[PDB]
């Protein structure tokens, strides 16, 4: 058991243009280094881990796919990524352990949780039955450049769980729950409201079923793989109301409404042979409705990145460029993928996006530009991921790129094309 190491990453990012040319900046053409020293110890059923991070870049690029004066990042910073203790001795099951601290929370779809966060998480993974249960909350960014949490994350508590069984070899059915609460943390009327304050609070519960047949298993022995999930979002959100007096904003009350939304994601992958795969996907997050109540949203812990193309490399489920969130969004996707032993892989993904309700914004982490009322046609995207794995979890060099072609929903004076591309070189010592 290796007690220390150092992960070294060099990243280049090209982005143009996040705002489709409508606002200033929003593009990237830059390079950076990301150094992650780590430490690990193990003593019987216990273990503990720390990973820190030092980054220096020519601009504020994304070196980690998992991510106000207080919220402007610096080109360079130090951070604590993970720090936890783990106990695996409750049961003899090796996939069963309890982890406490800032840790990687992930499920295979990436659509519920895929992030580093302070948490207490119990995992129970066996051949016939998988289960998890945990609680999480952000208390800090643990970063030298960020002094404060984003208001949405502040005092927001997450509680979640899942259970599933393998009813035949490689065919799984399960349910999953997540609840996020930050209710009652709004400014009471009379108080001054800063840029650091919340504009809303919520109590939200996601309830999902999910069936998978080696959905995210790149080494599947089956000729066909699939995923299917349906997720119900319910609860309510209180919207903070304000007024401005003498150049100072101030709380006046709140406006409340129920949330009642629904999301679905379906996919089918043909394992043509040991190297070639192809597939189709469909996903939809409901949108709009009375006071946004039919507006699906995700937990806020998601990456939407997964091995859905059937390779070791994870790919953004809704485009490297568009980076859609499943929110008032319909997407149809087509992909093919290729790999050669453990040395290389590659994926080509096409997406088409539509709005569900043409008078509501969509779910997006990649494009910052206003939509035209009454237009459903968000656009199309083509993505390519290519990776080489070196002999010395493994060193790699990877290209990740997305080309997005905005549809009629973005309208006049917007660029006809936008891209976001990365090259990452990663070496482990
Ligand atoms: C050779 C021994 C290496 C031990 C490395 C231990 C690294 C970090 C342990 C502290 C993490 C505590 C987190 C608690 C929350
Ligand atoms: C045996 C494990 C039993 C329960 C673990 C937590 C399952 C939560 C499922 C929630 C849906
Ligand atoms: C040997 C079996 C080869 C099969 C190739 C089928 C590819 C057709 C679908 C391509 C898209
Ligand atoms: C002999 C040819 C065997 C398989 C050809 C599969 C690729 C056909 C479709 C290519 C696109
Ligand atoms: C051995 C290779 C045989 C057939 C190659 C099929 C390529 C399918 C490409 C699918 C995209
Ligand atoms: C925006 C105009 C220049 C476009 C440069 C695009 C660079 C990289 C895009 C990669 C997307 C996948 C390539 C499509 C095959
Ligand atoms: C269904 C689309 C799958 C992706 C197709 C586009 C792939 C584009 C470039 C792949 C480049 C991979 C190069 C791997 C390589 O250099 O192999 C060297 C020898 O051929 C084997 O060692
Ligand atoms: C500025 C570097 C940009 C790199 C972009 C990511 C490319 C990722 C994989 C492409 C691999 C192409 C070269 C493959 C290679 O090095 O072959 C070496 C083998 O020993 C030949 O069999
Ligand atoms: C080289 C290992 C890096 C570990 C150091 C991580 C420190 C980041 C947290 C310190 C607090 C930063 N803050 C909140 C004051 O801005
Ligand atoms: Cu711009
Ligand atoms: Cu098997
Ligand atoms: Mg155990």
């Amino acid at each position: 058991p290796k007690n220390f190491g150092l992960d070294v990453k060099i990243t280049g990012e090209s982005e143009n243009d996040r705002d489709l040319g409508t606002a200033p900046g929003g593009t990237l053409n830059d390079i950076g280094i990301d150094l992650r020293p780590w430490a690990f110890g193990q003593w019987g059923d216990w273990s503990a881990y720390f990973m820190g991070q030092a980054v220096a870049a020519t601009d504020t690029i994304e070196t980690d796919t998992l991510q106000n004066d207080g919220r402007e990042p610096d080109k360079s910073y130090l951070a604590a990524r993970e720090f936890w203790v783990d106990y695996a001795g409750l049961t003899a099951y090796p996939g069963e352990h309890l982890r406490f601290g800032r840790q990687r929370l992930r499920e295979d779809s990436g659509q519920w949780q895929d992030t580093n966060i302070e948490a207490l998480n119990w995992s129970f993974e066996t051949t016939l039955l998988n289960a998890h249960a945990g609680v999480a909350q952000r208390f800090s960014e643990y970063r030298t450049d960020l002094d404060e949490l984003a208001p949405e994350d502040k005092d927001r508590t997450h509680v979640f769980g899942d259970i599933s069984t393998q009813w035949a070899p490689h065919h799984r059915i399960g349910v999953r729950i997540h609840h996020a609460d930050d209710s009652g943390h709004l400014r009471r009327p009379g108080e001054e409201v800063d840029n650091l304050d919340k504009t809303y609070t919520g109590q939200l519960t996601w309830l999902g079923i999910e069936a998978t047949g080696d959905a995210y298993n790149y080494r599947s022995s089956m000729p066909l793989n699939y995923w299917a999930s349906a997720t119900w979002l319910t609860g309510d959100r209180d919207n903070l109301t304000t007024t401005t007096v003498d150049d100072r904003r101030i709380a006046t009350g709140k406006q409340s409404g129920d949330v009642n939304a629904f999301g679905v994601d379906l996919g089918l992958r043909w394992n043509i042979d040991e190297q070639w795969k192809a597939g189709v996907g469909y996903a939809r997050g409901s949108g709009g409705g009375k006071d946004g109540e039919e507006q699906f949203q995700q937990t806020g812990l998601e990456s939407n990145r997964s091995n859905f193309t059937g390779t070791r490399s994870r790919v953004h489920r809704f485009g490297e460029a568009f980076r859609g969130e499943l929110s008032n969004l319909q997407a149809a996707t087509l992909f093919g993928s290729w790999q050669l032993r453990e040395d290389y892989d590659a994926s080509l993904v096409y997406h088409k996006f539509w709005r569900v309700d043409d008078d509501s914004d969509i779910g997006t982490s990649g494009i910052n530009a206003a939509l035209q009322p009454g237009e459903k046609d968000i656009g199309q995207e083509l993505d390519l991921v290519v990776t080489k794995y070196f002999k010395q979890p493994s060193a790699l060099i990877r290209f990740r790129g997305g080309l997005f072609k905005p549809g009629d929903a973005y309208g006049p004076g917007t660029d006809s094309t936008m891209h976001r591309a990365f090259v990452d070189f990663i070496w482990r010592f």
